[PDB]
């Protein structure tokens, strides 16, 4: 008979137990048949002494009315499990072999009898959790033997796997879930990624919601414990419930090293989504405020919050917030935060918020475009900014030009054609060309590469200022389902690191060598 | 200005440390108004040495969306967080002030400023551990004091409040949820409750499902710690996730006391419910397999499993199960569960299995009536068996009667007319005259009295052999929403048990004089 293998481009992350490294459909077993020995070869120049162990597991079979194309029955290592994130569910997967010495030639073996018709097994990867996050498998199934006989095996299993690290699982530090993810790089090469962090559950404002950020001084390889940059608890006597702050941007200000973090507060509200239920004027009580902290020590103590809202928010706005992922500093010195309101008929626009003074006082001018929400902004050219824009319309990012901080825009020529979406936050920025090992002016972006659902998750890259972007220049990061927010920053001349919503983690940190981007 | 009171009919669990007494939304207030005291007096003749504390919380305001005439923004005690399903989320609820030697009147005071429009307030009551289960409280607020001014109180707040214990909680014992529930009381006063232990999450077979059982020996005051009644682990080398047992249904063979457990062993069928995916054959790997155990021992220990599958299910059923909840021993020692089947056209079906021999031999005849499914079964009078049907028509329950074990069926008067249901479990029992202080034959029915939805669990009696159910002869025992199942046992000859997925616990036991149902 015929046995099909997947190699799912997923990250492999360094903190887990178990990680997918390939999964296998045997559509059509005689009871009884048992798989004797699978046989994996690695690539010459994998550096298989940072493998720590594989394992052989059995899945069982498929539900009758699912058809026969599928690679599982369920979700072997769950994103979303409070009491298990890092290891197989073991009521879904039960072991058959472990090999703890890699070779280059691998052989996995079962004694299991197979039902007739589907069954599935899968290939689990567990790797030092020193392993370099620029480390790389370049792994196939080779042979499979049933009944002592090698069976014919198909399937598109060429992938080159990449690493990554869960920086927040769910359930860490008693927290339900973590969303929306930002990342600078301060003045010091330190990443700083911040976070809703959403204890209750996964539901957006107002809710129980604090913003949380993880540190790492070596370039994504350990995360310090998780600080709260941001927090409301029982203010005024109202619950904390009732008192969340989320959806974060984080910026460095490149000419100082003083990191802002901008957040919405909602007070009040019930427990109902401040997207409908923000309305107009300007107290606490009144509508959603916009508050920052800062850093004045690369990150590791926060400024009690300061509110903003009465600089920039239109009374007559249902709800004025940051752009969730990061802002910017302008080669003139310019802060620059995207951000988005509602106005008094339900309409949202994206646009931008800047300082002149190092964040002393912020203003916006005009909306970018209509029914537009989340964005992200890049110095494109000096004096340039691109806004890159969530669109309600659907299919497409909008792309718009401003060259007077928002006072008047232009349609860019990529706008609604060049960048894909599905409704979902992206992350564009800008690199110059001294400060990259390619010597060239890049724009990078990346989201949830498709018009329907989150998944494919890709950074692209453009070496003419975002009017194109071909497809040789992309990374496929994550191929599988997950709630797709995505924050983009060089580490250092050679890589650029991505903080995002992944299929194997809520906060998933990768590093990609630019020289993979561009060839 | 206006004050508006809620006195909610649920349980007031005796095991709990927070449960809503009173709910209070106060509409218009303006910014800075506080309540300085609220009094609540309970009645004449309720015991106050049972009652450990009262609290007063303040849960903030309202969404602008949400209207005016809810009583909270929020489930202020969960049922379904695994972390805490026993006190207030402290997120959604801010403490005010307690009280812990209670009198018949009681004074709770707070100093917070109110927000301009709707405020949220409710009391808990916290009652000692080993407070009777049929002690019952009258309480009312009879002043609320805002700005120094008596403030007029408005609502339907005159409920009679009993008591009820939580057997089983979300989380307990590391499980997700418990679902469907059955209740015998043995031939020793014994009360042995079984469910689904559904570990992962709430989603019926197939999954990672055993059965528990609670055993209490004092009328429901203590129960024993969760035994497994059936499992079948990881058989034939296939996950636990794919070799789920469930819903339930025992009976005690009132001749013996021999108890017996049946339950639908799903083996395979990937991670997909048995109801669409479960198909004809014989086999464990072809269809759900109908198991029993028995004890012999008041419900200590359990026997392995036998596959009663061969003896009753035709080949071309999709799937042959009991009827949740509880068998019963007839006058001629007859033991009958409630059966139903999906046949070979995918059409439902209810009716009875039955053994002569002590349950060495099972027998179906005849199907009671099309597009019905689970059923409970009644001894109505010598002879005559009553099926209660959920009918998937919606708004009413089928009723049928057999006096030949099911080989024949005639539609009773009561049939889709007399008892509203959602299409939703239903328990109906007989009580012999004999058995009773009443003196008189009973019927006793419990289900969610409503066409819409699963919530006002009531129990209702009938004099009359489920001809009349009169709406004096009906107690509500819980108004707000919940899973709905129920099964119903007599604990002794005054008082009736209830064992029910409720508001309050997903496994709730309740204890209910006969002469509060009959007057
Ligand atoms: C302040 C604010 O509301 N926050 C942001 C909202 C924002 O509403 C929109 O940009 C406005 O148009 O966008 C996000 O959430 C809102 C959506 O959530 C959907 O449900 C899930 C759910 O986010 C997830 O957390 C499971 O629990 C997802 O669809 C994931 O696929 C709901 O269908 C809508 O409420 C839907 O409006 C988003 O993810 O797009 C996250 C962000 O915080
Ligand atoms: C063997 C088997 O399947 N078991 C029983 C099924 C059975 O399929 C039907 O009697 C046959 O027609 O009935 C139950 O589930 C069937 C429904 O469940 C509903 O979801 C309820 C929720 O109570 C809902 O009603 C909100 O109020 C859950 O609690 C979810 O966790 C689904 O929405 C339906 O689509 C539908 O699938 C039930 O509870 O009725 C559970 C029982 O074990």
């Amino acid at each position: 008979d015929s046995v099909y293998v997947q190699n799912p481009q997923i990250p492999i992350l360094v903190d887990r137990t178990d990680n997918v490294l390939f999964r296998i459909r045997i559509p059509d077993a005689t009871k009884g048949d048992v798989l004797n020995r699978l046989t994996i070869r690695f690539g010459n120049e994998d550096k298989l002494s940072e493998v720590k162990a594989v394992r052989l597991f059995y899945a069982g079979t498929e539900a009758a009315t699912k058809g026969r194309s599928r690679f599982a029955p369920v979700t072997y290592v769950s994103s979303h499990n409070i009491r298990n994130t890092r290891s197989a569910n073991p009521s879904y997967s039960i072991r058959q072999d472990e090999v703890t010495t890699v070779a280059n030639t691998l052989t996995l073996k079962t004694r299991q009898p197979m039902v007739k018709g589907i069954n599935y097994f899968w290939v689990s990867v567990e790797m030092d959790r020193n392993t370099s996050l620029l480390s790389k498998l370049t792994s196939t199934v080779t042979e499979v033997v049933i009944n002592d006989k090698p069976a014919v095996i198909a399937g598109e299993q060429a992938a080159v796997r990449r690493m990554g690290i869960g920086v927040r699982h769910a359930g860490d530090d008693g927290s339900a879930s973590f969303r929306i993810p930002g990342l600078v790089t301060t003045n010091k090469g330190t990443l700083l990624g911040v976070y809703d962090v959403r204890y209750n559950n996964s539901v957006a404002l107002q809710e129980h919601i604090d913003v949380g950020l993880s540190r790492s001084t070596d370039k994504g390889q350990t995360w310090e414990p998780m600080r709260i940059a941001m927090s409301f608890g029982e203010t005024d006597g109202l619950p904390s419930g009732q008192n969340g702050v989320g959806d974060p941007s984080i910026l460095v200000d490149e000419r100082t090293n003083t990191v802002w973090v901008v957040a919405a507060w909602t007070h009040g509200m019930g427990n109902a989504r401040a997207w409908t239920n923000s309305m107009p004027g300007m107290t606490p009580d009144e509508t959603a405020q916009l508050m920052m902290v800062k850093s004045t020590d690369d990150g590791r103590t926060w400024s009690e919050s300061t509110n903003i809202t009465s600089q920039v928010k239109d009374p007559s706005w249902c709800f004025l917030l940051q752009g969730p992922g990061r802002g910017i500093t302008m080669r003139d010195g310019t802060l620059v935060f995207p951000i988005q309101f509602i106005d008094s008929l339900r309409v949202p626009h994206a646009g931008i918020m800047y300082s002149k003074d190092r964040g002393e006082t912020w203003h916006i001018h005009q909306p970018a475009r209509t029914n537009t929400t989340e964005a992200q902004v890049a110095e494109v050219e000096p004096g340039v900014l691109m806004l890159n824009m969530r669109d309600n319309r659907g299919g497409s990012r909008a792309v718009s030009i401003t060259r007077d901080l928002g006072k008047s825009w232009t349609e860019h020529s990529s706008n609604r054609s060049a960048l894909p979406e599905s409704i979902c936050m992206a992350s564009l920025i800008s690199v110059k060309a001294k400060d990259n090992i390619i010597g060239k002016d890049l724009l990078l972006f990346s989201n949830p590469n498709t018009t329907e659902g989150r998944h494919h998750i890709t950074i692209k890259a453009s070496l003419d200022g975002g009017v194109t972007w071909l497809p040789a220049h992309q990374v496929l990061l994550d191929e599988e389902d997950g709630w797709g927010y995505s924050c983009l920053s060089m580490i250092d001349r050679e890589t650029v690191g991505i903080f995002y919503e992944s299929s194997v983690a809520h906060m998933t940190f990768q590093a990609v060598k630019i020289k993979d981007l561009i060839r």
